[PDB]
């Protein structure tokens, strides 16, 4: 007895997203979506670590999915029988039910259809919560990403002006606890089941073995850096469901930043380092002015350099010198600036 | 000389809250309180664990005190003689001699009277400082609660429109640093004084043993679940003395969020998720729309599930299917959408 | 070929700042400072631990620098030939090359220049940032700072009303990351790199052993407290450049907070306690309306008074009453109210 058009998507991968209009004429519909649940051994360090992940569509985070306000969320979550647990889902976005955790409780060979009014905009956390301790352990395995719910005529500044972006990236910050063995080498297990005692234990202490952007340290650096250009205003999407995060561009700023993530509240203009509290998605626009090679981390550098959370920008363009420029290279100290030198001596 | 009318208040123990006006046409008034400090062996977990708890009136956290602007709060603060320590009280509400605390200071078989004046709105941590180290101790130990100074018109949404709770709730969280003994088990001492030098070791490593509302794991589930109505406006006070947190009502939102807790200030819209500062108070207005139990969290999944800080509503009233259904039950996976579920295999 | 009247500035040691105007009638300068990098052994708490420390300028933290919008900031950087290791800047003010890390990386015996425009209002951080884990280490080492680029107007309120300070003071936080023995004692080394793998090593567990406020525990109490006056305005400018921090000061309040540091954006009014995200700087200003000792303080008051993390402002003038007075001194608890105390008993 719900009479509208129905839209099926075809999610992707992250830290890409699903084709989308960001300003529509289109009035609501109900837009379908397939998540599939997948418990597998993953790779998350350089050093080649492996842990028993979970996963929504067999990556952390799982995909970004993309609506518009007064839209109908229609899900369709399954769980395969080459799975060993129940899983459910839980949406920040929706209203009542737990988020849905509670109509959506499905074993190893079953599936289930939740349907949620998108009545509320921004970027929302997703994740498993099927009860319990197990509510962190499936959301610190892997099983949590994030929908974001645009208003019908796309972004706005909160003062009137429209904002578009040229180019959308969804990165997921996932915090890992990974147990060790007694001479400190990571341990290793053949089912998340026979992982879970040694891996709540690392839980209880609340400090994380890695902290990874879209599952692995190294994952947006090198071959799999994000690409954009100088001129395109960029769209970056930070979700982290179970931990704080600070996001830092590098040699940028956040021009526009939801760091709350929700669109009736309008941007804070020029941050450097933003916030995405633990059970949440936010979101930050930047315009790049210079090219070059661009870290984007959490701004706990010992998180971002030792743990996992570094990804990468290489922009494209020509540099500007009014912005900044190298007056001097490297050169010997004069002395002749001795005694001037202080000085605090 | 203060030529007003005088006012006692009797406190309640939260998550309730004392009786009082939202809007007022009373000018200002003496507000008298009495707080009386308890030490006191608790239960603190479900597993019956004990601490040597520090109190204001017998409870984790103290009772909410709600005034107007512009009036005057007169605090007697008592010490019993079945005490052991020294005490005193420091308000972030007020303004000079670090809160009060420089005023206050009382040993076991003193009381001392205090005045200040509420110039600042918002909710606000009070809580011991008896001085140095004693400080964190007397806190974490649970002497904390806050006070509430209300616009004289009551709360507005920042954009010239009034806003009503039909409840409020106090929800005080509380972290803990229980020493453990060699083998990992909780220790019991008879005194604070012989818990105090463990207790130091472990709150140093700054990691709690325990995150708990109202005092102890599973204060607010149960047979002490919250309750409210489908269609109720229901105000969720917060504070963390010591330690950041990050609320999050379980199938719900923030629909009016000050997360820094100060009512001068236009609320956020629509949140997920919130972020209560260490030292802080803040607030929420959530207007029910679905029956049944919400959890309320903080948003780090290992604190709720695991350390203790997972709070029920339990919400009366009719299903909105508009908003969210079970579109199809648990069921069988088809055959026949194999290749479909694509695919990331 | 940039054509513009070039100005020195000396800096001087934190807390303090050098002159500068708040709003200006200058047109764009070239703004010349100067950092040279200092290695050296420093104490950093009241039993004498000393550690490795790295800094610009030869304080933790780094001097505040202080510019206009649309000013140049043309930094001679210099790693005297005495130093051990190479280092480099990055600011979060300035637009590309990784905030200047990119064109500024200097062996000891050698200089750079580097020039950035100030088109970003607010209070930033800088901090060294050579590369990989060396990033971390040099920063949690004391390299890190902030600049103020004020608008060309000076501080407003957001609803258009001018701001002015009558004092400001830099606050920089530092986490430190100090080994221990077998003992729990801490360790000395004869250089920073023989203190770097046992450093990274705690750095990995993410528990700073020390936090402290311009380079050590109690540095800005006691014959080193913060001055000021009953009726000043006072700017205090907090950055922490590697972990959050939640400020407070201790029977005051900050009347405009821009907690996320950047002046585009209008300050939050009347907060008990603030957040200062890992990698950033913010400021408060507050008008003195008592005097007497306040405690300025991460509100993580185990840190706060366990780890290092007060400073003290002295403040003259006289008391009054209205806002705040000891109704009774301490006294005898009567007997006679021994019902009335309850009730919770
Ligand atoms: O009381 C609401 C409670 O029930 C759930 C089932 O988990 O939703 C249901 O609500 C009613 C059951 O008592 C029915 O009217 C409705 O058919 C059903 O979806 C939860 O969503 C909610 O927490
Ligand atoms: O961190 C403890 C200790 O363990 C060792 C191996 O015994 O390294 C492990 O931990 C390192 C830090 O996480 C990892 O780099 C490595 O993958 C892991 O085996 C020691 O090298 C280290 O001292
Ligand atoms: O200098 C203010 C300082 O004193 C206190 C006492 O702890 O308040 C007092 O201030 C004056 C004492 O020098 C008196 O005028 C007043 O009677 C008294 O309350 C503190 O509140 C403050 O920090
Ligand atoms: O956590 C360490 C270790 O200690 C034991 C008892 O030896 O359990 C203690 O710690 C648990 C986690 O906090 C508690 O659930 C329990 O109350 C406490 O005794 C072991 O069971 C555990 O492996
Ligand atoms: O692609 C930009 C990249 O180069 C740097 C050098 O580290 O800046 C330079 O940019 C160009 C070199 O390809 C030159 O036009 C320019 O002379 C030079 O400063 C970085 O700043 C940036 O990340
Ligand atoms: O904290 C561990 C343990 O070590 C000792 C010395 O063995 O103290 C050290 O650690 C203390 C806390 O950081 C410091 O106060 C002191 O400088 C340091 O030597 C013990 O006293 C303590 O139990
Ligand atoms: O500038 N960021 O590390
Ligand atoms: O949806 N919260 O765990
Ligand atoms: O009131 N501050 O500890
Ligand atoms: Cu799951
Ligand atoms: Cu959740
Ligand atoms: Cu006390
Ligand atoms: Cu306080
Ligand atoms: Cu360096
Ligand atoms: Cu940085």
């Amino acid at each position: 007895d719900l009479k509208l058009p129905r839209q099926r998507v075809d999610l992707v991968a992250p830290p890409f997203v699903h084709v989308h209009e960001q300003a529509t004429k289109q009035g609501p519909k109900i837009m379908e979506f397939k998540l599939v649940v997948q418990e597998k051994k993953m790779v998350i360090d350089e050093k080649g670590t492996t842990f028993q992940a979970m996963t929504f569509n067999g990556s952390m985070p799982g995909p970004l999915m993309v609506v518009h306000e007064g839209d109908y969320v229609e899900v369709t979550l399954v769980n395969p029988a080459t799975n060993t647990m129940p899983h459910n889902i839980d949406f920040h976005s929706a209203t009542g039910a737990l988020g849905g955790g509670a109509l959506t409780l499905i074993n190893p060979g079953e599936q289930v259809v939740l349907r949620w009014k998108a009545t509320r905009t921004g970027v929302f956390v997703y994740h498993c919560a099927p009860g319990g301790p197990m509510i962190p352990w499936h959301v610190v395995s892997g099983m949590n990403g994030a929908v974001m719910v645009l208003p019908r005529d796309g972004l706005n500044d909160g003062h009137g002006h429209s904002l578009r972006y040229d180019r959308i990236y969804y990165i997921g910050e996932q915090d890992l606890y990974v147990p060790r063995d007694e001479k400190g080498n990571f341990k290793s297990y053949d089912s998340p089941g026979e992982a879970y005692s040694d891996t709540e234990e690392v839980m209880r202490k609340l400090t994380p073995t890695h902290v990874v952007f879209n599952g692995k340290a190294g994952a947006l650096t090198g071959k799999n850096a994000l690409n954009a250009n100088v001129g395109e205003n960029v769209l970056i999407v930070h979700s982290q469901a179970n931990r704080d995060s600070r996001p830092h561009l590098i040699g940028g700023h956040g021009d526009y930043v939801w760091e709350t993530g929700k669109f009736s509240n309008a941007p804070e203009t020029g941050l450097e380092t933003w916030f995405i509290r633990g059970g949440s998605a936010g979101a930050a626009l930047y315009k790049f002015l210079q090219p070059g090679i661009y870290a984007y981390v959490t701004h706990n550098l010992i998180e971002a350099a030792n743990l996992g959370a570094t990804a990468h920008f290489k922009v494209e363009g020509k540099w500007n010198d009014d912005l900044m420029t190298q007056v001097k290279a490297p050169a010997d100290i004069p002395t002749g600036s001795t005694n001037e030198n202080l000085y605090f001596q």
